[PDB]
């Protein structure tokens, strides 16, 4: 189909929605629903909603809080705790499960109390209506581009969990080491790293064009990344992903 | 705190104003000033002026004066001389002091003397943008709502960081270093600085690029000495 | 002289030609020549003409046909068979104005079949042989005055990075087939998705030549030995990197 | 002393032996002693042993075995089942101590079925080679590192093994149980990452992550290979393949 | 057996030749030739041939020629025009063996007017070229293995010792004076860089040079001027193969 | 000549001279004349003289005092002033001149007194009070590990001392301070693995001289570099975009 096809499916849907809550994280993916649901729906018919978990980076937070805001949206912090179920806490395979499980509940349990008919997520090809409307990645882009959206998060990140191997209990203080070394090495001029945690061993994933361009900086991160705590600090040659 | 409730703001603060003389650099900040100036108040009371200076690259004035002529704005190319003044010619810690109030100084006799207001700047004097609590993010926005997508984005710094307190700037040693910044950038270094030491050349890149440079260090050294340099070389510092 | 004068002269122009057929690259140009022409003569009275070849990427044929949709107009794909003038197969130097005449008079078939008065194309200040307009031209448009323009009318997205023929992977001389085309594209996608946005691969045989930009060759050393593989998987026997760096 | 008297301390002690069997390495001072037996005592009574294990890389074994012939030496291997001892296995600080001790046994058992007087090993100016009865000549006769040098140098000795080779179980924490499987892992891998141009080079084994030492110096030009070393190494069983930001220790 | 039978054998066989010819590269295995027969004959009866050709560079014979004068040879240079055969010239895939035949036809041709009574080399289409020539591999008629060479090597004191510009060609690529010049200045240029392990291979007007692949990164830093210099030599692209040497 | 006819040359001219005090650096040329001159005149009366100076480091010094021994040589250590010479202490381009005088001034007043008929150096092909047997017998660089390595000869400086003043502009004073300054630098960028360095000096700012091959490896230090330069004195620490020589 022709984008118009698309973008018209998508105010159809939200007309026939009349209030809805959007589950925000500030990818692109939500700033384009979040944009559409206040252009067919009005600001006072539209909930953005921002999770706080000890799983994101606070400025993540921030700074979706704040592009809601500039957006024109009313939004509204709520604060989860994931790691009070064990099955995350103790990081197993079905961790994911859980996560997604309470991210929902909270967000299913907030339409009700300002009266919304679904809420909204941002996934493309709990509704998502990018799917529905079948948005692939670059219909997305394209939109955002034609709505005179620009400012979101290039960060495309993940909640710190995916540092940890399986079976590795999560704990504010490896979370916080794993989190400073992230913002550490974003400081140098690497928007894109993993720093995985393996007990002692710390594991930088680098997107491999950028690791020539790191070398000057090994001995820096090597003395850095072994305050917060690790004993071996290594760069993975099969680097980011 | 909604990007239509600080565009308000700047409309009516440029409502109140009426004739307003723009300080034009040609960043983004200073062409979005320039647009707001000229969609409310209109063309007959908006002055556009470009500094034409020994201090920055006839590049960015060059590109101001098209790019304000672009915009719809009249435009208005004023040359200071800032070596005239000697706290600036032999570059004192205090010298900026002195070319931001000869700068400001002459933007205000224009804007007396066509009938303006105000004096307006980028800043996020009035910077409207920073009493409307524009932030970088906020004008992004606004640009790409008015159909802005053409401006300088090299960051412009005075040449005269480029040399040590109590050196005496030169038409001719300003040329030199200017040559050898304009060199760099058309390699692909958009951030670099080539600190003036007399016959020593000294590079400041990005840590992050210093790897990239060494296919370019011969050609460098030999570009930069025809500039008058003797010895080139690379700050293992980098920039900052 | 001013803005204004030149948008009214191609306002003018617009108006007595009542419909036309638009060359459409997806370009500012042409972006700004298709948005007067749907402003000044509604959507049924302009066609946009998107050129479908083995000379161009079937990407950049899929964004000038959606960046033509996105502006509103009824836009059609053409396909043109270049290899069939044997300029163009044998890659002579002259190649190029052999594959223009075989542009323009597909558009003045395309505009004769739909009754339009004229093709146009977006250049500014072989077509002159089939009678395109270059209205931007006419009016006396400067790059500054395409971009004060397409800023006034609400343009922002384009194609910033021109199309070139992937007949210049060929030496003069070397005979192009629909075999050795695909290798040279196949290898510079490959190449652009290891984050080489701007890069050629120099068809010699058996010899791929490789333009990088200078500052890359560093970053582009961690590759080395996949890019030597992949590409003689797609059928080089020597891949090598041009040591004077892009375009030299 | 001056160096002509303890090279004839050395040369004296060696006609008393009359037949020796020397424990070679390689280096400049098994070197030195072999060479200096052969001049004495000649080919025919001078036999060169050699040890390969599974601790040791197949390339010094065969770089020993040609240095000895090239000297003159009738020279023979012998294979040590070194992870047979379980202080060895279980990579003990002492774990050393009982790899001489079982070096020294098999060398015993070698000079006895050839009829040599001794076993001679090459150190300078402990416990496992005493305990054998192996007699060090060089220390015998005061040599200090000097020594060895100046006597080399009279006797045109040039080729040697300049490395010194170590022992794979210092690629495995203290209290990691050696195995043939989890050594050859380790052995293969460096063998490998040698012959890429990186004669200096530790794998140090973390289960399922491999972390490799470099010298800081060679890291820049260690970056073509990332991705064949990768591979390389996972598919002899490391999940990750990672390089050590702090280089060579 | 041991090697004191297998040097055994070459002593006997070096007595009843009695004058020789010896073929001299230089490399381990003709040095102990050239010493043995000179132990064995003496130098009054030995003679060192040394082939110059424009193949090699005047290095590689330099090197050649002091190394068999400090092994106490007389020696002598004879120079071949190895272009004039058009096997070589063309560079079709047996050309080694046409070079092989032309410098033993030289080196018969020499033997017999100083009389040898063969032509000894250090070995261990049609015809094997010595066969056709005549020439004895004496190390191979003792079942010489590379570690009797090095260990006979040191029993007779052996302490100093150490190919074809053809290899820079494809197959059925003309050889020229001109284009062999031009890739043996670009190695030499490269070499003078650092590069001690280089090719220059010649595909007309592009050179794809070859290095070890541990090297590139030290190499970018003279991208420029190697691109400038052997622009200079007559290529017009000047390339690296990613494939390294080898 | 062949080789071996410039050995005999070397040879006979030793056993014409019968007693020679030998300027000994530790490079390669005159380890080879060293060790030529005890194999044809024997230990006692060979005198091996090794110059310690503040143009040269200590560990210069050290090791060819000690390589010296490993040679069979008796060794002596001389300690030479070259900042005393006005010349030399202004660095003026006539500098070179006064600290040759110097250094073969001291050898013959040791030679004179310990009764040898000559001073030898090194110097080989491509004073009047010195002897260079090498250059006399027509030896090139090729002849000399030619012949090193027939006498099995292994140990020795592979990198060229050259005097800290090639560090210095010309007229600018050496003094105990900056000369330290210069020397720690070069110390410590050898000790990362860089034999072949030079930091020239030019007050406030390090001018570092590497060979163009390992810059690119060089990156790995450059901070740890910046940081000691500094902590030794210099505001400025950089790379010479030319690189070595």
């Amino acid at each position: 189909a022709t984008l118009a096809t698309k973008k018209a499916t998508l105010v159809a849907a939200l007309k026939d929605l009349q209030r809805v809550t959007v589950a925000f994280s500030g990818g692109i993916d939500s700033t384009l629903v979040l944009k559409m649901a206040l252009d067919v729906l009005g600001r006072d018919n539209v909930t953005a909603v921002v999770a706080n978990s000890e799983l994101f980076t606070d400025e993540e937070f921030d700074k979706a809080m704040s592009l809601a805001e500039e957006l024109g949206a009313n939004v509204q912090g709520t604060t989860l705790d994931y790691l009070s179920d064990d099955h995350i806490k103790n990081n197993t395979p079905d961790s994911w499960y859980y996560a997604k499980k309470m991210f929902y509940s909270r967000l299913n349990d907030i339409a009700a109390n300002n009266g919304s008919a679904a809420v909204l997520d941002g996934m493309i090809k709990a509704r998502s209506l990018l799917q529905e409307a079948d948005f692939f990645k670059t219909d997305v882009r394209a939109l955002a581009q034609e709505l005179g959206l620009t400012n979101w998060n290039k960060v495309a990140s993940c909640s710190v969990s995916s540092r940890f191997p399986y079976g590795t209990t999560l704990t504010h203080d490896n979370i916080a080491q794993v989190m400073a070394a992230e913002k550490y090495l974003r400081s140098l001029g690497f928007p894109t790293v993993r720093v995985r945690f393996h007990n002692d061993i710390a594991r930088i994933e680098l997107p491999e064009a950028r690791i020539g361009d790191f070398l000057v900086f090994n001995d820096r991160v090597n003395r850095q990344l072994q305050s917060l705590g690790f004993r071996y600090v290594t760069l993975d040659l099969g680097g980011f992903r």
